[PDB]
């Protein structure tokens, strides 16, 4: 297997319309989450999300028309243009612009989406029924197939290489890295553009979150406060949208041309609950079994981990988690710090493992771990330090990020510092 | 990296409801292509689909109740229960229902759909407008989210190895085999379902299908005669139904407790267009790196293949892929028989490549390449062997499937006999 290097970053986030006015934010405290003034929300039990800030993209806001034509906007779903706008800034970070056969062959796209083009499909079938089967666009189907992100990167960029793509829900963007990184190792392609988007803060996405009483509802007048992973009066989580991508790299690709590397990306695990369609295994045995497996695969021991960037949803099953991350560390528990960004940004569902990803990342860059806002009285006491509050600057060489996704799909990543 | 079996075969098609009575009314050259009557049509410009024969479960027919509860299948979308059928075939062929902890760990289920809950989406749509927010089910997410058919299935049988799902548009169930055999090969598991699944056939897909004119729509009135691969009059293809999965497992694991080899998955290729979000390249260099790249993992010299089984959906883009395989073959191709199964059952989508993986499988047990059938006049001379109207009966030991997927997202799998 060839190693594999991160070599480019791309966000599109609740925070702001790039990475590193994201991270700076992030870090600075802030928070995405706020009241639903797009569309009429009076009537859902949710009326909070955490939403990209929209401008003319000054000041880390985001402006879609410098990414994709307006015209060309009107026949995708959104979730296809935050992807082209992650995978705009990957590529600039990257410095990859592949122009010769050569270079475009061995560059392929990998990214996800848990839901898609939902919105697109409601408002298509509104149109079948009130105007007949004559008024469908030409762009219904490929506006809103989950492939069509990695369809549309592609063929803006010209890659050519493996044309892919994955959904499972909140381990998305997880698997998404994963699948990428092997893909390299294994030698189908050199570089790889991987990741995750989703657009799911519409009308039938919150009442359908609603419904099976998934989301955060007591705190609609304290938006800032209602993603609390941890915290004993957590009701559920807050649903976020953009796209977060990575360019992906093997490494002596990358040493010959120069790149500057980010990380390695080291270990991969993955496993199922075989439990419940919704609720997660109460006994957290395969979250367990992924992050074992994950480490293994990385040949990484407990004893060098230093950061974990949780799943943590903020709902009741943010305890089984931690319970499962204590049994994995055992006695360097006191060691590590782990914290979930979903107290930042929400949950991006499709695009939460990538997002994730990247703030791995840049706390190796930075040396430092993001804060679990809002933990103001956790539910169960821990020998884990969960970064209440503020960031804490430590050492941080060595990193693992978990997603496990509705359906009892699970994956956790490890990524490294790059020595050599 | 290890060797892996496929141990056995499940399928639901427009032919029967189960492996074996598919494949007896494929060589007996049977349609499974008929006006649809289930539903209003009278309005849309195609009329006609490959439909699974359903009924009680005797004489080759499906009935969704032996697989699910009717009240459960209420609260799901269609593609999950063929899964959920075809996955019950399989594990009962492989006769593999794992039971320890050892033995549930090490399987896991890695089902793909293209399009998934479309229709249940347009249903809540209409509910979510009609009747309002609070109306909506409870079961509304899991039932459409894609990766709850490997959820489901999963939970059923209790497997809680790898938990994974692809989309990929046509080539889904190729992707999601070979994706399922390098988690075997790579130690990751020691058994995996893999395959897709598909529930097209509805208004709003035909609609949508329709609308970029992929449909054919000539022979509304001569069903059995509309899909046509390769022939003069073909006019687009037409939507098809069902699920196929297979059990894949690592070969030391399969001798081991003496389960019976069908064949060996040698070789997988991924590559990708970057030409249209619809339409094929037209040079076909996306389809030649596929096939070329699943051959040279395989390590098979086109000298040795036996069988093709050709994307060749009976659109205009058949002969595209034609010429690329003749490029391929070169010299080789009068030695070489090359058919098109979508003549029979139509295109599968999601499915598509999964069931065709499958009558691979069974062209190697029965040294039989199935027909193309309806092929009158074909549009160009070629030396390949197109099998027209009727099955050859030939050596077949190394076979070759293609799928190539809108968004050019391409795929190609390469198995063979196995001997040991
Ligand atoms: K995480
Ligand atoms: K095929």
């Amino acid at each position: 297997m060839r190693r594999v290097v991160i070599t480019g970053l791309g966000l599109v986030s609740p925070l702001a319309g790039d990475v590193e006015y994201s991270w700076k934010r992030l870090l600075e405290g802030k928070s995405g989450v706020r009241r639903i003034t797009e569309f009429d929300v009076s009537d859902l039990s949710c009326q909070i999300a955490a939403r990209i800030p929209v401008g003319d993209g000054t000041n880390g806001t985001y402006n879609a028309d410098l990414h994709m034509e307006s015209k060309e906007q009107r026949k995708v779903d959104a979730f296809i243009v935050y992807a082209i706008a992650a995978a705009d800034q990957a590529l600039a970070d990257a410095e990859w612009f592949p122009k010769s056969d050569e270079d475009q062959i061995c560059t392929g796209v990998l990214i996800g989406s848990g839901i898609g083009g939902i919105e697109g499909i409601v408002e298509a079938g509104y149109t079948l029924r009130d105007k007949g089967p004559r008024r469908i666009s030409p762009f219904f189907i490929p506006g809103r197939l989950i492939n069509l992100a990695s369809g549309y990167v592609s063929i803006k960029y010209g890659l050519r290489g493996p044309n892919h793509s994955v959904v499972t829900a909140c381990s998305t963007g997880a698997h998404a890295i994963g699948d990428a990184a092997r893909l390299i190792a294994l030698g189908d392609a050199d570089v790889m553009l991987a990741g995750g988007t989703e657009s799911p803060i519409n009308r039938i996405s919150l009442a359908g979150f609603s419904a099976c009483r998934a989301l955060s509802t007591c705190r609609n007048d304290d938006p800032e406060r209602a993603s609390r992973p941890y915290d004993v009066d957590r009701d559920g989580f807050v649903m976020g949208e953009g796209a977060a991508i990575v360019v992906l790299e093997e490494l002596e690709h990358a040493k010959k041309r120069g790149a500057r590397i980010y990380a390695e990306i080291i270990g991969y695990g993955l496993s199922g609950d075989a439990y419940h369609i919704t609720a997660p295994s109460e006994s957290g045995e395969g979250a367990q079994r992924s992050m074992m497996a994950a480490l293994k695969r990385a040949q990484v021991n407990v004893s060098e981990l230093d950061y974990i960037n949780a799943h943590g949803t903020s709902t009741m099953a943010d305890v089984i988690e931690l319970a499962a991350v204590e049994r994995v560390l055992g006695y360097y528990a006191p060691q590590v710090s782990m914290s979930s960004t979903k107290s930042s940004i929400g949950h991006l569902l499709g695009a939460a493992g990538a997002a994730e990803a990247i703030f791995c990342v840049l706390a190796i860059r930075d040396n430092i771990a993001p804060a679990t806002l809002n933990l103001e009285n956790p539910s169960i006491e821990t020998k884990i330090d969960l970064v209440p509050h503020k960031p804490r600057e430590r050492k941080i060489d060595t990193v693992l990020s978990n997603s496990f996704g509705f359906g009892g799909t699970n994956a956790s990543l490890v990524m490294r510092r790059f020595s050599e």
